[PDB]
């Protein structure tokens, strides 16, 4: 059928597990020595020229939950330099959650609209956590707590940024981070219990003190409104995270194996669904989802394209619509069930 792809759908199902236990951060920092990308495997690949105080925040990050954070991709830039110049660097390059320890307000309207840019147009999934920013999507995960106080030190709200990025990257997909206590954590700001059930509802990722201990309250996103296709699951850190895997794994084998290099016909088509239903079926093994995902040609999708094209439908059956030529445009639909959530997610692929 279609050899490279088969091989490269079985290597990143072997992988799966491990890439999803831990996650790779991307960290905007703003110094004057140890310019451009770092990257960051462990405390010792960390600069010696950052300040103590950047220093503080890769370290940060490196703390983890269940697992520590894959790698840290730190980018410095100079100060007085433009925020756009990182993302604009970034954006060929992998990780997961980005975050920017002293961004100011100009730098969040630009990373949020940056990381929607990314997801809902390039489809790249990727994530922000940023500091009180109501972005409203699934992209932007929104911490408001502030004077965060670990060991004798009071980190800001934006600073502690970096312990939440890689506290939710050193997370596995099966565990959600709602009630993770964060052991090095000794004190945080007080609040009434009205303002925090507030908060989370309107999307706030929070620490709260409960039974002595603190804790994430819950793990949600900034998304708040909500559709039909898009609902309460599409809040939850650990659902988005799971979506977002599996369509980059899928996107990257069409991408890198397919488009331009197998002839796009209805038959190519069904081979590489065939290809995509085998790697969930490797998923569904691995316990990320349920039994029974499902991949088909996206009809509407499909169709509006043909119109924009000119075609007429009007003389054609629905297998005919499946069937006609894309060009090099790959049109699918994927259904799955994250493991123990109550509705299906419908993802669309498109190239």
């Amino acid at each position: 059928g279609l050899p490279s792809i088969n091989i490269s759908f079985k290597e990143l199902a072997t992988t799966v597990k491990e890439r999803s236990a831990r996650g790779i951060i991307a960290m905007v920092l703003k110094d004057a020595k140890a310019l451009g990308l770092n990257e960051i495997h462990e405390k010792e690949d960390i600069p010696v020229d950052l300040s103590a105080e950047n220093k503080e925040y890769i370290n940060l990050a490196l703390m983890g939950n269940v697992n520590t954070p894959n790698k840290l991709l730190v980018y410095v830039i100079e100060g007085e330099a433009d925020i756009q110049t990182a993302l604009d660097f970034l954006e060929t390059k992998e990780f997961n959650y980005l975050c920017m320890p002293k961004a100011v307000e100009a730098d969040k309207t630009a990373i949020k609209n940056w990381i929607i840019k990314l997801r809902d147009i390039d489809k790249v999934k990727v994530k922000a956590v940023l500091g009180k920013v109501v972005g409203n999507h699934e992209g932007i995960i929104n911490f408001t707590t502030e004077d965060v106080l670990v060991g004798e030190k009071k980190y800001s709200v934006d600073e502690f940024t970096s312990r939440v990025a890689g506290l939710i990257a050193g997370t596995p997909l099966s565990q959600s981070v709602t009630y993770t206590k964060l052991s090095d954590v000794v004190d945080i700001p007080k609040m009434t219990k009205v303002d925090a059930e507030s908060k989370v509802n309107k999307g706030e990722l929070i620490l709260i003190k409960e039974a002595g201990a603190i804790r994430i309250a819950r793990g949600v996103n900034s998304l708040t409104e909500l559709t039909a296709e898009k609902g309460e699951m599409f809040q939850k850190i650990k659902i988005v995270d799971t979506l977002d895997i599996i369509h980059s794994d899928i996107r990257k084998v069409i991408i890198d194996d397919y488009i331009g290099k197998v002839t796009n016909s209805y038959d190519n088509k069904c081979l590489l669904i065939v290809a995509i239903k085998s790697y969930l079926e490797e998923l569904e093994k691995s316990a990320l989802i349920e039994s029974d995902s499902t991949v088909e040609i996206d009809f509407e999708a499909q169709k509006s394209y043909l119109k924009s094209k000119g075609v007429d439908l009007s003389y054609m059956t629905l297998q005919e619509i499946k069937e006609a030529n894309t060009g090099s445009k790959v049109f699918l639909k994927a259904k799955i069930k994250v493991l123990d959530a109550m509705e299906d997610i419908d993802l669309s692929i498109e190239i």
